[PDB]
């Protein structure tokens, strides 16, 4: 009634995009312990249950051509999506080899108007950078950053991994990433942002 | 651990903000219902816990000084503390009588580095746009809309007073806002959004 349901084939694919190599032209750096959590991520998600990919050095043209043929997809057997970008990032965009692209962007190709067979199923998005059924309903993201800092990894994903690792199975989305929230805002300073379009409790299990 | 802390004197004061008419010279409309929403708001408030107090038609000017009235007040005694706008609004900026007033604004004044008796405590910020600890830790705002549509009410507050009139002392606060978002988009479309630095569980008990 308040879970979202889960009785499905698949949790669902898990998109992760590690860009750690940039364009000269950017003037953007490369960005070290990336692909530490990269591993992080690509473990934490496997063990939840979802499909992981992780893409490498993606170029702008890429990171929009993946999300939308990973719309265009069927989802009609998974309980929901998740996707992971791991750039750099500016005011309301992520960034690429070659540029920047607006993050609403990407992830709009998961829109109900568009991806259908990923209706009424969370869509998540974590991302780490430095800054008659509605549409938007049932999104939610996870930024590293209110309005984002990290060899030995980055502080966000650190932790975002180390609480799947343990109540990763038994908590709901929200006290996780709160709990999340407090282990970078203690120390692991900044304060990492959550926004729920979510409609209901999202648990990852049974 | 994980809760956040209740055993306080007070849960907070709740500043309810009620813009309904609008200056001729701003452009901006009536907003006519939004005392039904700030009734309903009122009492719902008041259940919880909270020094609940409506302002009516401010001006830009007074909603940035009576938030920051408020911010310099002392709440080493407050759980938390609530504030609710109910005005017309658009992108980065909420508006009054006289015109509009940026949001970051209103909130600001509450941030760890200047309102440190509400330091590692809830701020809260529920609003309806018709149309070592960190400084921005624990706030969380919830937005009617990512327009947002209205007598009779308003679905967004509509439905987050039902929500509290029940579940208000046995619920987690994104537990709230999470049925809150439901009920705005299959009931009625549109959707709320919710930003949480929170860093505990918000139980209003
Ligand atoms: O500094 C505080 O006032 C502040 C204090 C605590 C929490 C957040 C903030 S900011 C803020 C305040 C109110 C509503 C939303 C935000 S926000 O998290 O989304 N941050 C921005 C930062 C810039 C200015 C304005 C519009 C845009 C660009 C986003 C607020």
């Amino acid at each position: 009634t308040y879970q979202y349901n889960m009785n499905f084939e698949k949790l669902g694919k898990c998109i992760i995009i590690n860009n750690k190599n940039f364009d000269k032209v950017t003037g953007m750096g490369v960005r070290n312990g990336t692909d530490k959590d990269a591993e992080a991520l690509f473990k934490c998600f496997r063990s939840l249950g979802f499909d992981v990919i992780v893409y490498n050095d993606c170029s702008c043209a890429k990171m929009q051509d993946l999300l939308k043929k990973a719309s265009e997809e069927d989802h009609t057997n998974a309980a929901c999506f998740a996707c992971i970008l791991l750039s750099h990032g500016e005011e309301n965009v992520i960034y690429g080899k070659d540029g920047v692209t607006p993050i609403k962007d990407l992830t709009a190709h998961f829109r109900g108007d568009r991806c259908k067979t990923l209706l009424e199923k969370p869509k998540l998005f974590f991302i780490q950078a430095c800054r008659k059924i509605p549409v938007e309903a049932d999104f939610l993201f996870a930024y590293s950053t209110v309005p984002s800092w990290r060899g030995r990894g980055s502080w966000f994903v650190q932790a975002l991994c180390s609480i799947l690792e343990e109540h990763g199975k038994d908590l709901e989305i929200m006290q996780i990433l709160t709990r999340v929230n407090d282990r970078v805002a203690r120390h692991f300073k900044q304060i990492p942002c959550v926004v729920s379009m979510l409609t209901k409790e999202l648990y990852f299990s049974q």
